[PDB]
């Protein structure tokens, strides 16, 4: 027994719950954000750019907030705005409110036309938690919520996260003697780690190279939990991982007990 196994599931759950938490309420800043331009008649930009603004600044774990609107659909004067601050060459409204280096500035989206963050919302016209991408030097994460317009897609509504955010967190757990755990998208890419910075966001289960692991990565895009016996990459040795759905989003939450400190724990009981 194997109520050793029993015992890390139950805490490989636990872990993703709390990171649900954090998660879910994300996402609600999202859909508010965007239930709100969809009650905005006044329409005024400046008074947008306060909300996002004061949204980042009160919420200081938030990479950025945004939003973004199709050609004309915010204030229809889009040709006026053309290329003062904050917008580019088409004046759409597409402010995006953003710590990205330290300061604390506003800019324009950059290719919302094309990008996952924008084109998801467009097309399924449903609330969305992107996979992780690299936009523009950081790693991040975004929470978007459709701005729906008596039936008609106005734009998005939403606000980001940095991988480096949720690495910080997750490599502070520990388990046992040598385990510890990361995140993972839901199309299982590496969201962090404690050891291999270089790995996040840059390499998915299908690179960590065996089989049983392209296993693993169907339950997680499914939102199943499971566990597998794998070889640490870094060493041979056994670990098992334990992964559980973070449940918005659907990403995953992975446990990893290195398969001797089991045994270890089951011979502490004996008497
Ligand atoms: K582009």
């Amino acid at each position: 027994e194997k109520l050793a196994y029993q015992q890390s599931v139950e805490m490989a759950s636990n872990y993703a719950n709390q990171f649900d938490a954090d998660m879910k309420a994300n996402l609600a800043i999202a859909r508010t954000i965007s239930t709100t331009m969809e009650s905005y008649e006044t329409a005024d930009r400046d008074e947008a750019l306060l909300i996002l603004e004061n949204l980042l600044r009160d919420n200081p774990h938030l990479l950025g907030t945004y939003v973004a609107f199709e050609p004309d659909a915010f204030d229809g004067k889009d040709a006026e705005y053309t290329n003062s601050p904050a917008h580019d060459g088409t004046g759409r409204f597409v402010p995006y409110w953003n710590k990205m280096n330290g300061t604390a500035s506003v800019a324009p989206l950059l290719h919302y036309d094309s990008s996952d963050y924008y084109q998801l919302p467009k097309a399924t016209e449903k609330d969305v938690l992107t996979e992780p991408y690299f936009y523009e030097g950081v790693f991040m994460v975004s929470y978007v919520s459709p701005i729906m317009k008596e039936g008609e897609f106005a734009g998005i509504g939403g606000v980001d996260v940095s991988l480096e955010y949720v690495d910080e967190v997750v490599s502070k757990v520990r388990t046992f003697d040598t385990g510890y755990a990361f995140m993972v998208s839901n199309s299982g890419v590496i969201l962090s780690h404690p050891t291999h910075k270089d790995w996040i966001g840059k390499k998915d289960l299908y690179d960590f190279g065996g089989e049983e692991l392209e296993k693993a990565s169907r339950d997680i895009k499914n939102g199943i939990g499971g566990h597998l016996e794998t070889a640490d990459p870094t060493t041979g040795k056994t670990v098992i991982l334990f992964y559980e759905p973070v449940e918005t989003g659907d990403f995953a939450f992975v446990l990893v007990v290195p398969k001797e400190e089991m045994l270890a724990g089951v011979a502490d009981l004996r008497e």
